[PDB]
């Protein structure tokens, strides 16, 4: 096998790569969105696929929960694939007071209480920074598509069951607008190896007010969120 | 649903869960090691079953790649499904100049590159240790299947394509005896719920001979740990 | 007076501020670019000044040397004086492979080696990150002057005379395109008061090469670098 | 001399030593259940001791108070002196709700406030392991004599007379056992030269009820403590 | 120019400086106290000059606000100007009880929240530390003078605007008497080069009780602690 | 007991007390220096001892190894005892270029690789500092007695059998005059306590260099340090 967790061979991966942590996600984003669309992985049940999209060759993968996990497949995406760009689509918690369940979120760089971006800059801070082309891709392809979003940071943490008194408050007060578990671990890998990352979240829960979305305010959120990331491919 | 990530509903899980990081293998114990399986869980693609071994009730379910991913299930299954004693199973690396590929590694406590355990204790150091039963009833279970064993201390990287120099030198200096991805985020929780964990590995790789285990030789000490473990279970 | 360290009445600034190291080059950017400008402040030799660029209300004020200084001088503008809008200016070096001495950096986040953003966020790891829509503007700015630019991270250091073994091979290898001294202070401080900020730079020095730009190339680069600014207030 | 700290010469200790922090402790226990016993050590008063248990070789001595001066004695004891075993025995306090004051405490791991141990393993987390030998052999040695135990992790902290607010309840919140000085720096050491240790403690003083033992108490609990080690070196 | 930031040749700083934050009362002790004084520096508006007091060369010169541009000014100072003894000469808030504003402060060792000395050492703790000889020369030259002084611990924030709770109340606990900026990035310089700093700073303003000095009592708080370290220089 | 560690009762230990690490020292201290002298205490073989110099009450006292180890006796005398001084009185490795062995080492501040400051300071850097009427009058005794010092930093380490390279060059670098192992914990006691302390050293040995100091030596370099100290009592 090409890696010990993927079963694809080289070439199998488009250049372009759609990732949610969630493989039945990735095959629903398969299954609705792409054409000529093929089943290139299946190992750990981490399903990934390959199609068109308007014409142009993109893929869709499951990275897991966490950074550990999206570390291993995007390391592998990019060094052994050759992959030159990694959109991650994904749901969030916000705790902005100015953003709003249902909400599209943007990443421009994501924080994190992993070491793993420490241990890349000899113990400093390094800031986990999507890259401009796709940040601008999907802004410009929001706004084609007349869907408002919020553009800003992003922290990604270890611990989804997070018993720490005051952080809500203070990502709050720095005006933080989405809280996930991924983000910060692709962007430094995609920089390691001179290519391309980016982030779109819709935000399923505010982590202050408790606001939930429902079922069907989470499908349309997911309608915006993913048409937004396909049209910034053909523009990548 | 019973919580973000897991369909089952509370009573779905026995006390005691086994569980390994794939879920296509977490299907392969359920099928050929458990009498009267039924799934009881299959979101993300996150297998899970409950049936029997030997007349006890027990379950097995996957828990991906690293220590967010492991840590949110688990927390589950403590708190919300009630479980009283997991015990992971896995494959590991090894550096210690005196542990081989093929050998059973039952790990006492776990060493991490992870903040998650400093975040537990007020920045200090929290051995993830664990817990003195479930390690002698497995060593118990692999005299009586005259299985030789190793018992010591594994390492668990959040990072599995290390660029770290001097990292494994320092490990086998102080002979740990498993590196893998997971185990440091599982005991804690496990102390927190008043509960109960360990892990049990075989060695797949040296990391500094380059030994491996073939595919044969893979199997067969899969088939070695996986016993030790389901007779652990009897005793617990 | 209103600061402990800033003359200026209140309004006595616009919302949109271009600040620089150096005091003498503010006033050089006033002398040279502004018209309607009056000297603001001279507290502690920190000239500032307040005119119009093209019709519109723009500042220029030095912030001095290191995040300390600008976290004074940056702190006072957006609390006591309502700026809306700071755009750094000024040198950097370079260690990346494929940027070159004259080339002009617009920074979307900065790491540091400074302690000032863990402690404003738990002690985890803060991305010092640009607002999107100041970056745009620059980027859009050069775009319609046909003059180059790189955009990235860049690297705020607390020490200009350097001893420390390594960090421009890391940052070289995360495609680090500046280093320079303040822009990681003031990003967290725009966040804090729902403001926005950005940096822009011209690379006077390559670190690793060892080439390095004449004062002809140096007055051509600053030139460039003012002018893609000060077009880009306009659509701020 | 041998060592800097020790007047003894190679072949005076014998393979296992039981080591004590008050030196005139370790010669009462030599004095009452060593036979044939022999001062081999009086440099800076820490005395040990040289005999037999039931007629097989053991020593006892000192180790004076915290991480640092374990340290030394230890790590003379297992290079210069060839033990190939140290079980320290002491008094401990516990913030565990359900352990109480009298309990005997058999240590599987020791967290710590130390930094010796982030020094050993590059700056990550380094789990104080007990061997799993001498934690069996402490604990079926206690069977033996119907003597409860309890198994579980231990903190060594640098600091007597703490000040830190949250700590207890946090140690109390993993259900830490025992909280003593040394154990956390004489497990690694025995690591390093691939020996063995372990520790048995008795429960002084509930550290968060504020129960005390009373002398008659305490010397109760040292004389099961000093029979459960001196038959498990029996089994050693 | 001889430096980036310093226009001055070799050898036209004197082998004694004082050094304040702000260039403009640099300017003010050397019209007022210096003798044949000529500027020899005004880079970035750091004016710095150089003539005699009581007939010893002496030079004062700015270094602007905080560890990173005192770094700057010092380390060059040291290197290429072969400056032998540095005494900032300040203002300091102060949380001591027994420390009250118009107070004369003597540094003998300053704290920190900077990173920049655990990079010098390893990451560990290094005490910014003043020179015996020049913390001596301005106790005796107080005395002389009959100004009562007080003598200890300064802290350097990288924070003028601090928002960080807890900090005063510990400050106080262990009696630092003065609070600043710059002192624990000078002392360690000046270790690194073999030469000589101190720091001495006057209270304007008690930051637990909120008393503030008068535009008089800082008058006269500036001429004692200037007088004092002129005369200091004498001994120098 | 007034203390679990020390049988004095409240009044037995003088204002000012002589510390050393091994206690057969101070009964040699007190057995030569001290008339009127009798032992007040034998605790853990730690043997303290009161009597006069010159007329004046003074104790001494061995206070083991290690930072953990002079923290309990230290706080202990200040807080229980009531003691105002604190000398402690030892030997020491140098690294210095300048310093050799048999030179008598006043100490003005102390680093360390302890974390007990930073756990006393918020995390920050915390200088443990020695309080200037003992230094001055430690200083001013050998002036009197016609014996040279040197004057300046310690590092105070928990690890005595160092394997930490680079260490000591950068130790060198920066002109610490003194290693050792106590130091830095108790300075910031004194502190808290309101109360005094300071140190001073012998050196033994050079630890780049690896020139040892004879018997003779160590013999003449004791007995000038302990006149330093005794002369200075009668001063404090």
């Amino acid at each position: 096998m090409a890696t010990p967790h993927n079963s694809a061979k080289v070439g199998d991966f488009a250049e372009t790569v759609l990732m949610c942590g969630d493989p039945l996600r990735a095959k629903l984003i398969a299954d609705n969105y792409l054409e000529n669309a093929k089943q290139v992985n299946s190992v750990r049940g981490m399903l990934g696929f390959t199609g068109t999209y308007k014409g142009k060759p993109l893929s869709v993968m499951g990275h897991g929960m966490g950074i550990p996990s999206i570390s291993i497949y995007a390391e592998e995406l990019y060094n052994v694939y050759k992959v030159k760009t990694i959109i991650r689509v994904g749901t969030c918690g916000t705790v902005d007071p100015n953003v709003h369940v249902r909400d599209v979120c943007i990443v421009t760089a994501s924080g994190t209480d992993s070491n793993v971006n420490r241990m890349r800059l000899l113990g400093h801070d390094f800031p986990a920074t999507a890259n401009f082309e796709v940040v601008s891709a999907l802004v410009e392809s929001a706004k084609a598509l007349n869907i408002p979003t919020q553009v800003g940071k992003a922290y990604s943490t270890d611990i989804f069951y997070s018993k720490e008194q005051g952080l809500n408050e203070a990502l709050a007060q720095y005006h933080f607008i989405a809280v996930e578990m991924e983000s910060a671990g692709l962007f430094p890998i995609a920089d390691y190896y001179g290519a391309r990352a980016g982030c779109i979240c819709t935000v399923s829960d505010h982590i202050i007010t408790h606001e939930s979305a429902t079922p069907e305010e989470r499908q349309t959120s997911f309608q915006n969120m993913i048409k937004i990331a396909l049209e910034a491919t053909l523009k990548l």
